[PDB]
């Protein structure tokens, strides 16, 4: 649903494994001495200052408290709500950073963002994979059996591709029949569901354009007309999803036939089999990445 996150429930969380817990922010500095008393070692903390003053908490406190202990390491690695694309072009270093940490904390590590329903599954789900050698799809499973959540797999699928065979990018031009609008915007795309940026209309054209540089994949996005969420009957769309929203997409395609395009199509399949030698890589760009701090 849209909805369920009651940050008045407290914080809550769920083993997904026993060495590794999915879980909601940390809401006082007291929900420091709750996670020692389950053994765990590091709290990896995904939220953005907005994030935190949304619900009040003060994430100083925390930090302070936490510091206290020798035995358990707070680390923030921030990535934006509400933004597959950020959490894709984040997902490489963040959990290079949780590798580093994990390998020197031991224990149990609890992993979260605010609502443990996006970030967190996200970036566990892909430490999984990557680190501990689970099959994606197999970690997905396990994930959705033990917390319910939205773990941005389209995201996880093209951060492994982006380690693997790099990064592509190329213009793309969205456009907007005018109707006498005065504004026009798009969310989503590469900015997120909690931004906005505006078209410009063209002299004389009779038509509102977007230029963005854009790698490799498929980009939900949604116009904004006069303040109202439209999307474009002139353009790709897809939908209705679950929540009863259709989405306009940008898909961007490098070239299918090249031995890179040959790779993402493999890696975009439901269960992207990896080679070992791509293992190895993962792993390879994991160990150049510095340690929290
Ligand atoms: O941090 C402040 C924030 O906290 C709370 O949010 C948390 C929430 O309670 C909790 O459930 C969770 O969210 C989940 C969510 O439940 C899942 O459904 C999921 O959401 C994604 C969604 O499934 C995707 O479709 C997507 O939605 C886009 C749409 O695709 C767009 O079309 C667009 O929708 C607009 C629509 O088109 C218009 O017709 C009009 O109705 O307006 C809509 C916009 O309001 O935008 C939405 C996004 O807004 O992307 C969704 C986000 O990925 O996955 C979520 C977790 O990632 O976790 C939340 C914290 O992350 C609290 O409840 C909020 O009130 C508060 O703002
Ligand atoms: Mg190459």
């Amino acid at each position: 649903g849209s909805h369920m996150y009651r940050h008045e429930l407290g914080m809550n969380y769920n083993f997904i494994r026993p060495d590794l817990i999915v879980g909601s922010c940390l809401q006082t500095p007291e929900d420091v001495d709750k996670l020692r008393k389950i053994g765990v070692k590091t709290i990896f903390c995904l939220q953005q200052d907005p994030d935190l003053e949304y619900f009040g908490v003060d994430i100083s406190s925390i930090q302070a408290y936490a510091k206290k202990y020798s035995d358990i390491q707070h680390i923030r690695c921030e990535i934006r709500d509400f933004d597959a694309f950020d959490l894709r072009m984040r997902l490489p270093a963040v959990v290079g950073t949780l590798y580093k940490a994990v390998k020197r904390n031991g224990g149990v590590t609890y992993v979260h963002s605010t609502a443990g329903m996006g970030r967190a599954p996200a970036v566990a789900l892909t430490y999984m994979f990557w680190v501990q050698g689970y099959k994606l799809m197999e970690a997905h499973k396990l994930l959705m059996s033990k917390r319910s959540c939205f773990p941005k797999l389209d995201a996880i699928r093209n951060a492994t591709i982006d380690i693997l065979t790099g990064l592509k990018r190329k213009t793309v031009t969205l456009t907007l029949k005018d109707k006498g609008f005065s504004r026009v915007e798009i969310s989503g795309l590469d900015i997120g569901w909690g931004q906005r940026i505006p078209l410009t209309l063209d002299k004389g054209t009779g038509f509102w354009i977007l230029k963005r540089e854009l790698p490799e994949g498929q980009f939900e996005y949604k116009y904004i007309i006069d303040g109202e969420w439209t999307h474009n009957e002139a353009e790709p769309f897809i939908g209705p999803n679950k929540d009863g929203h259709t989405n306009n997409y940008a898909k961007v395609v490098d070239d299918p036939t090249s031995v890179d395009g040959t790779t993402r199509e493999r890696l975009s399949s439901e269960d992207p089999e990896l080679l070992e030698e791509e293992r190895s890589k993962l792993i390879q760009f994991l160990e150049t990445c510095s340690e929290a701090e």
